[PDB]
């Protein structure tokens, strides 16, 4: 009877849970934390404040939830793309092992979910602040699920440039566009800065894609080893289909299937991109049109310190 | 000028998502989906709602989000115990890699979460099925997450049968917990008697401990996995600290250095049941212990966890 009157009591009340536990299950969240860039994700709010004019509490609420989406978003694809390194720092699935950070990560998904009740004690307003959350969390999945799909199972299919866009809008639109959208729906005071925040996530991956390359050429290229589908590559696969450069298409794909880690063969895929396909010089131009036509947006129909934003937008 | 008509269209419209995409994605869950239990899992809610009487449309949405949440549970469970089988059938990250399944897992979750907002319009009332939803699957990760540790930095902690019950309210209360207060919320009748958690609850720990019972029974009588996962199993926790307590420390060790070598090898899986068996008495121990539990619901006469 007193293991009954124990199981009682247990039954009886909420589930047992201590700071103590709540430390031991963070150490995958507490070691990416570790990482800069966080005064930049912080820059982009603060700009795009000074248009929604939220009280500085609930723009501290925003900014948390954000960073937990961001750093577990980070926690989980790292582990979906073997990477060894983040921010110049070991990963944490390398430390803690893959088990706990998936955990952790998701465990940090529906902490950040939590906060969104901390926004407003208004119920119309909180059932859509939600539904935000859960569509772009929704569209951060899809994208990041094609993104992965390309990948391993490369070659059954190939992307074009417009599949590459959409997975973009879909995986890296995901976050920018919850950002703006919560900030948007709580703002107390022009056109939605939507398209503008989408053209900015486009860029952001593009570049992130292009630089990955370009700065080994001149980082590790990773993206190589990783046997990702990025800007360049996707280029790359189209233009020798297209030109009808078997040999080459092939090589790229034999390359990226290899899983490599061999700076030459990387070096070689590399300047297979810039003297056969022309893709980095493609690339590095597909961007600079991109900006361009936010710096030649004068009647501020994509446009409401910000332009420095997207020159130093490689720092969120 | 083209290029910038083509991004324009693009970034003016929401992202593009077809239903060959989501057919891509929805691959690791599908395979999963091939997997019993579910007439049960449904028995269960169905049986319930003859207190709770939820109109049908709405109680097939509840089944929908339990389905969902649970399915997607055991795909990343499996990546988490590094378990190559499932119901007989191999695990889905085994065919489609960890990298998909932990990504299409997740996003059944946030699909699971939409169906939420459609099991009403009163924005008073979505709150609390949200609250509720969103309790339970941190709760559901809290346990999880110290199951995991446990094993992974053992020996590091060794839990006591209080620590190892608090994991479980945790980790396998969540979904039960989360089906019925969800049910409750929603339930149309007036009082239909004392809230069932605590008889939930109950459930969900005979379900856990018999879980692992079974896991190691059905190798004593004829896969074990659990030894291979190196698992704080419920007769395991019963194990060491049955040993530390009787100063028997070479058997205590050796049970640390079984479940360390995270081994698929039969006779040191053998070896681990035998001394179970033979010298700590575990699977008897826990077998009495399922049993108590279960008497604890057959002799309620005063129906205090019954409805
Ligand atoms: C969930 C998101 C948006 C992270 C995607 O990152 P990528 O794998 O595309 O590249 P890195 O961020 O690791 O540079
Ligand atoms: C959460 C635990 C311990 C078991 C999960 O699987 P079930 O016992 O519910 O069985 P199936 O859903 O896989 O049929
Ligand atoms: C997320 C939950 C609740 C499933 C836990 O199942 P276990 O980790 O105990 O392992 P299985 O025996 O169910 O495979
Ligand atoms: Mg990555
Ligand atoms: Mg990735
Ligand atoms: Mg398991
Ligand atoms: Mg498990």
């Amino acid at each position: 009877n007193k293991m009954e009157a124990k199981i009682d009591e247990l039954i009886n009340n909420d589930p047992v849970w201590s700071s103590q536990n709540e430390s031991l299950i963070s150490k995958p969240y507490n070691h990416i934390l570790l990482k800069p860039g966080k005064n930049f994700r912080l820059n982009l709010i603060v700009q795009i404040n000074r248009v929604m004019n939220l009280p500085k509490d609930q723009l501290a609420i925003v900014s948390q939830i954000v960073e937990l989406l961001h750093n577990s978003s980070l926690l989980i694809d790292d582990i979906e793309d073997n990477a060894p390194l983040r921010r110049g720092q070991t990963t944490s699935h390398l430390i803690f092992g893959v088990p706990s950070t998936i955990n952790t990560a998701n465990y940090m998904y529906f902490r950040a979910m939590q906060l969104v009740s901390q926004l407003t004690t208004k119920e119309p307003l909180y059932h859509n602040l939600i539904t935000i959350f859960n569509e772009e969390l929704i569209n951060l999945h899809r994208g990041q699920g094609l993104d992965i799909y390309w990948r391993d199972f490369l070659p059954e299919i190939i992307p074009t440039q417009e599949m590459y866009l959409n997975m973009v809008m879909n995986k890296t639109g995901g976050l920018f566009r919850l950002t703006l959208r919560l900030m948007e729906a709580l703002s107390p005071s022009g056109h939605s800065l939507v398209p503008f925040i989408n053209l900015l996530g486009i860029i952001y991956q593009i570049r992130d894609d292009y630089l990955n390359l370009k700065d080994f050429q001149m980082g590790f290229a990773e993206d190589i080893t990783e046997g990702k589908l990025s800007f360049p590559i996707v280029h790359a696969l189209n233009f020798t289909k297209t030109k009808g450069q078997t040999e080459q298409h092939n090589e790229i794909l034999r390359i990226l299937l290899l899983r490599t880690s061999d700076k030459d063969i990387k070096l070689k895929l590399i300047q297979i991109l810039e003297f056969d396909t022309n893709s980095l010089a493609y690339t590095k131009n597909f961007i600079n049109q991109l900006v361009n036509m936010i710096k030649n947006d004068n009647e501020n129909k994509y446009l409401p310190e910000l332009l420095y934003i997207i020159d130093h937008l490689s720092e969120l």
